[PDB]
């Protein structure tokens, strides 16, 4: 029993980490193979953000401008490309702790663990999930940049984000290990926001199976909805709307316990009608959208790497 | 800016679990050096579990009847001793991932991230505390006995818990890794149940000092409180009395803030009496005391927002 954020080990992540210095710039990069990967903006000054031309900042560098550390150790640039907003330095050493891995890019509501890493060092990980509007509810401070998300799935690591920014809200926004950002975002210095936020109700959902599982049944209740119905009520509560592919991605947990996903959906109309009556969930007093039916059903069952 | 509940990174701990198996039973171990610290209930049966003879089962087994599993390899074991609720298994290979390691004892209140394990495998890491009863609300099935808790500071990981069992109410008791459990609680399957829960009040005023550092400021008020007042409230809500250590504890936080423990306190004092209004901390609706002053201060940037 219990019921907790769960990240997944992060071993295989913590052999990749690397220091990369440009400059008076230093973030962090992965090293896969003999190829070093981290956020292009390494190669810029605080005065070059404002509008960078990242192909010219590149040509004036050479290999032996790109200070990599693994470890205590210096590895020698012997080559480096762009592809998107990402920065490829080629290294003369292959990693010896490379894992099996693929890059992949997520969907929002998809989760994913973060190893928060400072100069090559990692520092934390923990949990999150890729919000509605892109961004991601992290926790970040100055030198995180080059910070991986993944997933393990089996003895493979699914690389599928890499810190670049902190948007005036707290929150942040990066891209996939191809250099593709998620959202509508940039990698300079200029008027960037998130836009307007909603809730993952897929995962809403999954997490009141979840708490079914462990012995919470306050909220069920005798009634059904239909999908349409739903989904006027869930657009009026900033909730996302919710498909037919959902439903059926919800249907192991609705087998497990006994309860239909539309009335599951019932429940979740009454709890955002009335609130939970100083009444908690799973130790919560509001509703969780960062867990997946895919991680409630992994959490409830003990699935190892 | 942003504040995660964040585990330490696992693969230091992830290269020390292996696979225990005696008779029908199998639980996780942890391999440091050449010997393997694991759960003494592997030795047992369900009926043993009524009231057993430790000493009487433990001489009639061989270093042959324990089979360890090191990944792939079987681990060869030549000794074993009790210390305490813990079996010591002597094997004939040093564990060449062993890492740079203390085993510590920790007090309520102390956070430490989890490696669930299952069949000598890593699942996943979280972060939970010692709660003031002893107990632990982790996230563990059937097969996680054996799994640690444990805290990494400056490339030395101290461990400080191993998982023994599960409570009627859905909590987790265990032990140090010299075998002491932490609470009133035995290795037996008896009548025994966790006391009542009260909340970690030095934890909740650390959690409030982050809050103000990531730039929210709606809860504090004019007021101020004497030592002696405010835990006469604070008892009247559940919470633990906050000592004179504990004050001094919070002493740099303080500092960074601009707001003395006593007057933070007053603020406490009056959250317990209004509740949040709609309000968040920190995107919590509960007052969250799983994060110590020493978790504060490593996780948040030391400017204040
Ligand atoms: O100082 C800058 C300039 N940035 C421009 C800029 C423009 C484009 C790109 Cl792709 C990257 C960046 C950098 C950037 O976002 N870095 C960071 C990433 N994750 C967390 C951070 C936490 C604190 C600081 C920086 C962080 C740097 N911004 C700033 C922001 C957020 C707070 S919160 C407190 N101070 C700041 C100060
Ligand atoms: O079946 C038992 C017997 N135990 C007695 C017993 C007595 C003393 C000692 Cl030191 C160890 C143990 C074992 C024990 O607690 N094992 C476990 C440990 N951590 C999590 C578990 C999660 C599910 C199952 C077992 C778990 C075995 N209990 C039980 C409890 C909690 C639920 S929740 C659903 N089923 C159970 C069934
Ligand atoms: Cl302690």
């Amino acid at each position: 029993s219990g019921f907790r954020k769960m990240a997944f080990p992060s071993g295989k992540v913590e052999g990749c980490m690397v220091q990369v210095t440009c400059g008076t710039t230093t973030l962090n990069g992965l090293w896969l193979d003999d190829v070093v990967y981290c956020p292009r903006h390494v190669i810029c000054t605080s005065e070059d953000m404002l509008n960078p031309n990242y192909e010219d900042l590149l040509i004036r560098k050479s290999n032996h401008n790109f200070l990599v550390q693994a470890g205590n150790v210096q590895l020698r640039v012997i080559g480096h490309s762009m592809q998107n907003c990402v920065l490829k330095l080629k290294v003369d050493t292959a990693n010896p702790k490379t894992p099996k891995y693929k890059f992949v890019r997520i969907q929002p509501g998809q989760t994913f663990s973060v190893l928060a890493c400072y100069n090559g060092s990692p520092s934390g990980v923990y949990q999150c999930a890729m919000r509605p509007n892109f961004t991601i509810k992290g926790s970040f401070l100055n030198g995180s940049c080059g910070s991986v998300g993944f997933n393990i799935d089996y003895d493979c690591v699914s690389f599928c984000y890499m810190h670049h920014m902190e948007l005036p809200t707290g929150v942040h926004a990066g891209t996939d290990l191809e250099g593709n950002f998620y959202g509508p975002f940039v990698d300079r210095q200029t008027a960037q926001a998130a836009g307007t936020d909603t809730t993952i109700t897929v995962n809403v959902l999954a997490w009141l199976y979840a708490a079914v599982i462990n012995g919470d049944r306050w909220f069920l209740n005798r009634f059904t909805t239909t999908l349409n119905d739903f989904n006027l009520v869930a657009m009026k509560y900033n909730y996302e709307p919710l498909t037919q592919d959902h439903v059926d991605i919800l249907g192991p947990l609705s087998a497990q316990t006994g309860i239909a996903v539309l009335d599951m959906c019932a429940s979740l109309k009454e709890l955002l009608q009335n609130g939970m009556n100083g009444r908690t969930i799973l130790g919560s007093a509001l509703l969780e959208d960062e867990f997946t039916p895919f991680d409630v059903v992994r959490q409830c069952s003990g699935v190892t790497f």
